[PDB]
């Protein structure tokens, strides 16, 4: 919680998060670009304490969160491309964050939701969609990221 607060963090935060995100994904679902209008996280408790790990539960949620997402469709000799714009809406939702310390390394962080978030996203073209919000709502629902500090 006492890095949520630098701004060098919070980027990396959601650059792991997308990293993840597509990884799952492997039509083809990509996250394309990495912000959000209104984000908390609350609640933080310690439900284990190691020697060289901690465990610590919190809410998350987020408001009109905006992002690209592009489908890709590979077919004989070719590759199709369309990009589309996705708003989600994470309401209060439980997360476990998961912390080791790595020697030589730094601190390895990795982070999943603890029970199915009620997610709530729309998907618009730029010029079936109802489709395209299953494959997002599931990878989300579904990725466990992780990330380096020092």
């Amino acid at each position: 919680a006492s890095l949520f607060a630098f701004k060098s963090f919070r980027e990396n935060w959601q650059r792991a998060w997308v990293r993840a995100l597509n990884e799952q994904a492997c039509i083809q679902i990509a996250f394309e670009e990495v912000l959000p209008p209104r984000a908390s996280i609350s609640h933080v408790t310690c439900v284990d304490q190691s020697e060289h790990t901690m465990v610590l539960r919190c809410q998350l949620s987020a408001e009109e969160v905006r992002f690209p997402v592009s489908v890709t469709q590979q077919s004989p000799a070719a590759v199709s491309m369309e990009t589309y714009h996705v708003t989600l809406t994470l309401p209060p939702t439980q997360l476990e964050v998961n912390l080791e310390e790595i020697p030589g390394e730094g601190l390895l962080i990795s982070w999943a939701f603890t029970d199915r978030p009620d997610l709530s996203l729309t998907v618009l073209p730029k010029l079936e969609l109802s489709t395209i919000e299953e494959l997002i709502k599931d990878a989300i629902v579904s990725t466990q990221p992780a990330m380096m500090v020092n």
